[PDB]
């Protein structure tokens, strides 16, 4: 409705930035949209595609969530929850897809994205996939500058959404893969004060946050609203300053503007 767009045009002003929104409803195949079609740098929420990628890879390559990956000091980087306490262990490559999905943690991404190829080898399992607007350009954690103007490491909300639904709730991946993917984002320990902070408590969410320089402040998630067809929802929020505060409440609130009724 036009009261949605208001309603979110007005979070926007009050925020002091610039919002993203998609949400799929597939009980009627419908879309909500605002900037949808705007570049924002993704952050941690490109961990979901480079996840995505290795369990593609799995799909002819049983054992591959077992191979080992050593964890050295000369692979910490900024943000490390998980695998500083494993350092000069080895961690599946299971084990770190749900640190990368679960914590955000960077070292998980980077081990990743390494395994499939490189940024240029995630950015190409999306295009197979037919997303023809995501692209990682980099490692962690250049990826997460997010500077106003600067196309690396970006995508759309509506392409997002759409790839998400794709990977969740369609068949871009096998169903034992598919499964994992899902069971990983159920498990996220980063989002309740993000999209599920605007959600009825009795909801079932997977998402995936994001944050970065200039107040970005992102997530993404699949939805099961009690007794209706899942959702997919795509919240993506950057400002104007290099060191502004998150802002997860206006991802919080763009979801419950979008999901009333
Ligand atoms: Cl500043």
């Amino acid at each position: 409705t036009a009261d949605v767009q208001q309603k979110l045009a007005e979070l926007e002003r009050q925020s002091g930035g610039r919002l993203g929104v998609a949400l799929i409803n597939t009980a009627d195949n419908s879309q909500i949209l605002y900037r949808a079609d705007e570049r924002f740098a993704m952050c941690x929420t490109s961990k979901v595609m480079a996840a995505a990628a290795v369990l593609k890879k799995s799909e002819s390559e049983p054992n591959l969530l077992n191979q080992r990956v050593e964890i050295k000091k000369s692979d910490l980087v900024n943000y490390n929850p998980i695998a500083e306490k494993h350092v000069n262990g080895t961690m599946s490559l299971a084990e770190l897809s749900a640190a990368a999905l679960q914590y955000s943690d960077n070292v998980a991404m980077n081990k990743l994205i390494a395994h499939v190829g490189g940024p240029a080898s995630v950015t190409a399992f999306a295009r197979q996939l037919g997303d023809e607007t995501f692209r990682l350009d980099r490692t962690q954690p250049t990826l997460n500058t997010a500077i106003p103007g600067d196309p690396r490491d970006t995508t759309s909300p509506r392409a997002m959404a759409q790839t998400l639904r794709n990977l969740t709730l369609g068949k871009a991946l096998g169903d034992s893969q598919r499964a994992q993917l899902v069971t990983w984002m159920k498990g996220n320990t980063t989002g309740a004060a993000s999209i599920q902070a605007g959600l009825p408590a009795s909801w079932v969410v997977g998402d995936k946050t994001g944050s970065g320089g200039y107040g970005t402040t992102n997530d993404i998630a699949v939805i099961w609203p009690k007794d209706r067809a899942p959702l997919i929802l795509v919240t993506y929020f950057t400002q104007p300053q290099p060191k502004a505060e998150s802002r997860r409440d206006v991802l919080a609130s763009a979801a419950k503007i979008v999901t009333d009724g």
